[PDB]
């Protein structure tokens, strides 16, 4: 993985976003592992995490002309996200974000969107962030996300994969499911949590 | 008045956020200048923003816990504000702001970011009347937090519908201390080094006159 995904995770870890475990996700589904970017809730924690979905995002290489943050997760990671291009990237880029109730704020939405976020578990938000960019005749450049749990949804695929077709754009990770398996299999004292990890990628994985 | 002061008159001229002319205000004054922080409106001018925000904050050494943005305007401003403190002056605060309505799917109530408690400053664009502060300064008692101050772009200085300006009214209901990056004072004192502002100045200066302080 790059530099970048790796630091990451630790820094995740640190504050307690990512925890290996067993938790119940609000689908019955008992996960060995939750992430929660609720929890970056300080100042240090919204710098870095703005560098690192900046990084997410040049890594890319996909052409947006702003960045879209949907009320209310996505408010704090467009402007974060926003300041980290401007400060680490030398790209001053357009923001703008939704009111939930003109019920737009920041720059005119227009041109390719980079829709940003926390993570998709539904895509509910994303379908109505949509209904909003389309509304303005602006068009979705992409949409990007902290992690991609790669797990079925109600049907065959994912929520991403379900995201990725219905708009014929790509889903941006920071990391995915794959990453966390990569890096356990380093820390030879986190056995356990693989084992229960990869058990349930094969339960209800991609 | 400081640098970063003046630094910040210019950065809001270059951005259209202050605009001198004559502008029929929302109170039905008609006003000599105007200032919009809406057009800050990308990441640089967030950036940038939010340092110059964190200057005055770190400038007043007013004592807080938290930094709490009112939804919507507040939002960006606080979220900026807070990494701009981490990353310019090492200081890791805590930051929150609230939902204009509960969070059907949840526990989380009206509140997003770190638990309201302590000494909070709330960060915000303008304070264009007493009853603005009010939606927040509710949310900040119903959880046992105290304000500690407020923190804001320009200070207009001028009267409201009484003898005080809003921010007076705030200070003196609330009891606590208005911040702001620039007040109608500096930007008068700017009009006066440039030459060419000088009917800009006679503008502002006749304008505080009739409504200042």
């Amino acid at each position: 993985m790059k530099p970048y995904q790796r630091q990451f995770i630790e820094f995740a870890l640190s504050k307690q976003v990512l925890k290996f475990g067993e938790f119940t996700l609000k689908s019955g589904r008992k996960s060995p592992y939750f992430f929660n970017a609720g929890l970056f809730n300080t100042g240090r924690d919204l710098a870095l995490l703005g560098r690192f979905y900046a990084e997410a995002l040049v890594d890319s290489g996909i052409e947006f002309d702003l960045l879209f943050g949907p009320a209310y997760k996505g408010i704090p990671i467009a402007t974060t996200t926003a300041v980290a291009l401007a400060e680490h990237h030398d790209l001053d880029l357009p923001y703008c974000f939704n009111r939930k109730e003109g019920n737009l704020v920041g720059s005119a939405l227009q041109g390719r969107v980079m829709l940003v976020d926390d993570v998709i578990t539904a895509g509910t938000a994303i379908r109505e962030s949509m209904e909003i960019i389309q509304a303005n005749g602006a068009t979705l450049a992409g949409v990007l996300i902290s992690l991609d749990r790669q797990e079925r949804g109600r049907g065959e695929i994912s929520a991403i994969q379900e995201v990725e077709r219905d708009y014929n754009c790509k889903v941006i990770s920071i990391i995915t499911l794959k990453d966390l398996i990569a890096y356990l299999e380093e820390k030879p004292e986190m056995a356990e949590h693989l084992a229960a990890v990869k058990a349930y990628r094969e339960e209800f994985g991609v």
